[PDB]
C-alpha cells in the first residue's frame, strides 16, 4: 500500500530518551520509515524551544493534502543546518524513536510510504 494508517504516540520533549534517528539526512529518513513500520516511532509537537533540545538532522511529518477515517495525510521532510530535503505542508511535529516513554496523546496519520 502507498499509504498506511498509523496512530503515533505524542511525547513531551523532556521525556524523550533518544533525541534523533542518526547522523545524515538519508539515515534519519531511513530510520524514521523503519520505526514507523515497526510501531517504534513517537511524535513531538514543535513549539518555541523544542527543536534545540533534539538532535539534527530532524525528521518532520508535514500535511500532504487537505483526512481519511480521522487520519491526516502526511509525508516525511528532513532538515539539516536550515536546509530541508522534501517539500510539503504544515508541520504536525518532529519524529523521534519511541523506547517506552508515556505519551500525552495520539496523532492519527495516513503516512505516504
Amino acid at each position: 500500500k502507498t499509504h498506511v494508517q498509523l496512530s503515533l504516540p505524542v511525547l513531551q520533549v523532556r521525556d524523550v530518551l533518544v533525541r534523533g534517528f542518526g547522523d545524515s539526512v538519508e539515515e534519519v529518513l531511513s530510520e524514521a520509515r523503519q520505526h514507523l513500520k515497526d510501531g517504534t516511532c513517537g511524535l513531538v509537537e514543535v513549539e518555541k524551544g523544542v527543536l534545540p533540545q533534539l538532535e539534527q538532522p530532524y525528521v518532520f511529518i508535514k500535511r500532504s493534502d487537505a483526512a481519511p477515517h480521522g487520519h491526516v495525510m502526511v509525508e516525511l521532510v528532513a532538515e539539516l543546518e536550515g536546509i530541508q530535503y522534501g517539500r510539503s505542508g504544515e508541520t504536525l511535529g518532529v519524529l523521534v524513536p519511541h523506547v517506552g516513554e508515556i505519551p500525552v496523546a495520539y496523532r492519527k496519520v495516513l503516512l505516504r510510504k
